[PDB]
């Protein structure tokens, strides 16, 4: 409804343009003739004049406003006439000729999947009742053979490409001669131009990193013009994630003067954030790079998932697929696609994300130096997310990002690279949470925690490693006369130990006391930030040993670090004291999990992983299904 | 109230620490003995146990919480005892020894000027009902002879220095032997450490750009410890402006293990923004660099202001003091001081801000390349601020920043450097607004606008240049027979012109029509963003001419560009057609302004400024008085 001031004079007629949807304002008094007390307005049928605070007295305070019903077929085909009169003097008329035109920029600001006419404009608001359009980055390659993301081009090399792009239309209705005297320009702020590209559909580029503005070629009369917009960047520290595109109507009718802006209108796009998927979400495809693969294969099957493997020659000795990448997604009403976050750690798998996984309808993103200057907390073993959760009346429908850290900064402390942290914060939809993982030798949060699907309560359980739980398990076991039982039996090479020997070992006990302290610190942490009760947590019996720098490791294969496919569990096989032909550990675990409807399967990673200081969940990766909840409907 | 989990066992006693202010939690069930149905709690007088959902049944769902009345005088001088009993079995007791200590980090989070004990913690909230501490950057030099700001040092070289700094105290109450087994550390995130420095008062540095953490040396018993914090950076694109300082309590009682964090607490500081002062605020000192100086001197006097001049040798030919700098301020409950924003334009005056103005209790800041790559919109002729204003129910108590720009980006368009814009946005307290000034040759907003104090309404008027107002003035003048009157009479060299000659000049008329369009675009702009009505605006008759690139200039000395000292006006003298021994222009102006209580004085800048394409307001600068309204009480 942003209008213009039109100043009219008795001396001469005035010619003005009026955009439909706009509220036009009239100045009578400035130019009003002397000796006239009062005034009157008369106008062609298509012009509706509302005049506030019949005849009227002449006062600078009275207000006259013009609105128009429809676009003009001809220049000046509507007119207003102002009669200035007074007691002894005959009426003196001022003439005004109006050309009404329809200029509307439309995008999908109702987030319904359908383009709508421009409502409180010029702002992007969160929630179900909010407004403003969504934009996706082009992180994939739909170009059958190309090694780069779609957005380094400046050109559209595919039909499917348009599907990721957001549609913006310009609707004009004008007299025919109109654009002889007027010219439309479409622009972005120089500050936002490197973050967006726009294409004209007949596809030719209009706006982009080198081009803040462009002149539209438009015919008089009724015309419609399609544009396709793509974002070149994710929200980040330097980029809040909003892009504004503006249409200006310029008056060129004077050659000796410069262009004169009559009218401006805009749309605001918000770049869609990168989102992680919790284990609570249903799986889609599975990732790993002979004993092992068949177990995880039957598993993946029972869970109805595809599978992909990376042969050595590509891997180049690197068996951890959990650490190099994280499969998230980006989402817009029109389009939803998976995007791979690629970790800066760069060891054996670095090419894998940029090559095999990235492709048609699979996006890619990365952060961090990649040159060096990196930590162990930089691998995605250390990046996780909770299931949807409500904390103290604040709703986190997409979950909450969890990543590991130290308690305070020191020389010997480790942390995730600042760039990653910042990246995660900039998405805003799942507020990241810092946990204390630096006590662990490797230092990953998945080492002490996991989440599982639950039929009741909040629909999930938090699993935490519990040395206490294990000590107690073994104690009860001894009490029943099994204290002679051998741990690590069934192993070609290993040093087997009896329950009574470990239970009587005081060093081990100090170690697991300390570990217990650490895991507990995190337990209270998670309770506060996830709003969890004790009924939401389950302790997995697990043992640890502090070794190098008193850094903690799994005493036996770490079970809480496990592959969760739906309700089918990819638990690492502890080789526990066998009792009644049954490992007491497996039995305890199942007695815990099965009541939830989960099935527990135990895979042997032992000489392949556990002795390499890793486990099942680590040598593996999963793509899951995007939340039904629309991120824009959140209000962070 | 963030606590710890204490797990107790019948097998052996447990020793734990409890911080006062913290809510401690007890786990009975995990370690509970078999054959016991129920349990009972008994505790020394100083320990209050609240146990929810007398005796009690043993269930994992029942919840037991410990709070302590006062700090322990001795290690373990409070104790809890849990009795596990059942029907056929005698009570079995578990012992727990508590040492209670007082650890509190205090800063001024009520923003009252007094340090308070740590309330919803760990967050900084806006408004009168919000919370969290304020921090000032050290932008000045209190070091009598030093060329640098106080914050490049790392050391405290003055007593007065502490006055800018914010006080944070640590209050401890502990048993004496306590710190034999425990150690306090104070830290900042590595991400925030370059933005803060902290000093220990006995002054020694503790935290800073190279040092994220430090070990506190604290005696047992009752002790108090002063720290003094200073910010090294203003809020900016990369720095939202929050600094968090944390205190951790580490348990070192085990040599073979690492430190174990018992307790953490924090304060959040918010770095104070840089704020501009509108002309509506009462003046303090005046700035300029022979006809002129005496006029502005009598003026400054009548307005009760100090004065300072810059001699040529320093100026080096540069007479514009308005363009190189802007005097704002930073504000904290404990301290409020002026800070100079120094423009990147860097011509003749560049040294002046970093030397003469910067000093004791005068801060300094700068943005932009300073190497080159600069515009004319980068001078502070182009930076202004409105008076306090309310727009559509949104309160802007500190005003709204206004700066000039183009309508859309082109090759030939100019803009203020992005770094400046970003800087201004990052302060948030006065939301900057973009106006269209690029039509002007110089392109400054002060060229077409000014603000003045008003006794009524909103307490100010917006003054806009009005070519229409001037044309009408001359027309009425001609009608009364003065059309022969000479403009520019009284000038040694100049081409004088009669009212009838300019009124009959059609080129001039087109030019001022276009200019009128531009100023009007801005008029509606300002009406929307400042929530102004027409009764708030006053049009100053002013004429223009488009010359180079059809860029606009003042036809005669530009009056709206004027020195406002309280109600005493520093208007540039137009040399107008003299009528009744009185310039019609001056007379019109006064007839407009005097009713408001303002006095109008007309200074001759003509051969010194106006012919250099500048005026009075431009060759001059003013320091005004900071708003009474506290910026933190705003809610942007
Ligand atoms: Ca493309
Ligand atoms: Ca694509
Ligand atoms: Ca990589
Ligand atoms: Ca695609
Ligand atoms: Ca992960
Ligand atoms: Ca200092
Ligand atoms: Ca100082
Ligand atoms: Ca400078
Ligand atoms: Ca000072
Ligand atoms: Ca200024």
């Amino acid at each position: 409804a942003q209008g213009t001031l039109i100043r009219v004079t008795p001396e001469q007629p005035t010619h003005a343009v009026c955009v439909l949807g706009t509220l036009t304002q009239l100045d009578i008094c400035s130019s009003a003739p002397e000796d006239c007390t009062s005034f009157s307005i008369n106008a062609s049928p298509g012009v509706v004049v509302d005049i506030a605070h019949s005849t009227w007295p002449l006062d600078p305070g009275v207000e006259v406003t013009l609105t128009m019903k429809a676009a003009s077929g001809s220049t000046g085909d509507q007119k207003v006439q102002i009669s200035y009169y007074g007691p002894k003097t005959p009426p003196v008329k001022a003439l005004l000729y109006l050309t009404a035109v329809e200029i509307s920029l439309c995008a999908d600001i109702t987030r319904t999947g359908k383009v709508k006419p421009t409502k409180d404009q010029r702002t992007w608001t969160w929630g179900p009742c909010g407004q403003g359009a969504i934009l996706l980055v082009n992180c994939d390659r739909d170009n059958l053979e190309s090694s780069a993301m779609d957005c380094e081009d400046d050109e559209v090399l595919d039909s499917e490409d348009l599907q990721d792009m957001s549609l913006m239309t310009l609707s004009t209705k004008t007299p025919k001669d109109f654009f002889t005297n007027h010219t439309l320009v479409l622009h972005v702020a120089r500050s936002e131009m490197d973050k967006v590209r726009v294409f004209q559909a007949t596809c030719s580029v209009v706006l982009g990193p080198k081009w803040p503005s462009h002149y539209l070629m438009v015919p008089g009369g009724k015309h419609n013009m399609d544009f396709y917009v793509e974002a070149l960047a994710f929200p980040d520290t330097d980029f809040p994630g909003l892009i504004t595109l503006t249409i200006s109507l310029l008056d060129t009718s004077n050659l000796e003067l410069p262009e004169a802006v009559v009218f401006q209108d805009s749309v605001v796009f918000r770049v869609a954030p990168w989102i992680m998927t919790p284990n609570t979400q249903p799986p889609q495809e599975v990732y790993a790079c002979e004993d092992f693969l068949k177990s995880v294969t039957t598993l993946a099957m029972k869970a109805k998932c595809k599978l992909t493997i990376c042969p050595e020659e590509e891997n180049m000795d690197d068996q951890w697929m959990q650490d190099e990448m994280e499969i998230g997604y980006i989402q817009a009403p029109h389009k939803t696609l998976p995007v791979v976050f690629d970790s800066p750690r760069n060891r054996g798998l670095k090419e894998f994300p940029i090559k095999r996984v990235m492709g048609p309808d699979f996006g890619y993103v990365t952060r961090g130096p990649q040159t060096g200057g990196i930590s162990g907390l930089d691998s995605f073993g250390n990046l996780e997310v909770s299931p949807p959760v409500t904390v103290r009346g604040k709703e986190y429908p997409l979950g909450r990002i969890l990543f590991g850290d130290s308690c305070y900064p020191s020389n010997d402390s480790r942390q995730m690279h600042q760039a990653l942290q910042d990246f995660l914060s900039a998405q805003q939809v799942q507020a990241p949470v810092k946990l204390y993982s630096d006590w662990l030798s490797v230092g990953h949060v998945d080492e002490f925690l996991s989440f599982v699907p639950a039929p009741d309560r909040k629909g999930f359980r938090l699993l935490l490693a519990s040395p206490r739980s294990c000590y107690k398990l073994f104690q009860e076991q001894q009490n029943e006369g099994h204290g002679e039982a051998l741990l690590f039996e069934g192993i070609k090479k290993k040093k087997q130990q009896k329950i009574k020997n470990i239970l009587s070992n005081k060093t081990l006990r100090e170690h697991n006391s300390f570990v217990e302290r650490c895991i507990d610190w995190n337990r209270e942490l998670l309770k506060r930030e996830l709003g969890l009760a004790e009924s939401d947590i389950i302790d997995i019996p697990q043992l640890f040993k502090l070794k190098e720098f008193s850094k903690a490791e799994a005493f036996f294969p770490n079970m809480v670090n496990m592959l969760v496919l739906g309700k089918h569990l990819g638990i690492p096989k502890p080789f526990g004291p066998v009792i009644n032909g049954r490992c007491c550990l497996e039995e305890k675990v199942c007695s815990l999990l099965e009541p939830l409807g989960l099935q527990c399967t135990f895979i042997n990673d032992f000489f392949t992983y556990h002795i390499r200081h890793g486990e099942v969940h680590c040598g593996t990766n999963v793509r899951r299904k995007p939340f039904s909840f629309k991120w824009w409907n959140m209000v962070p």
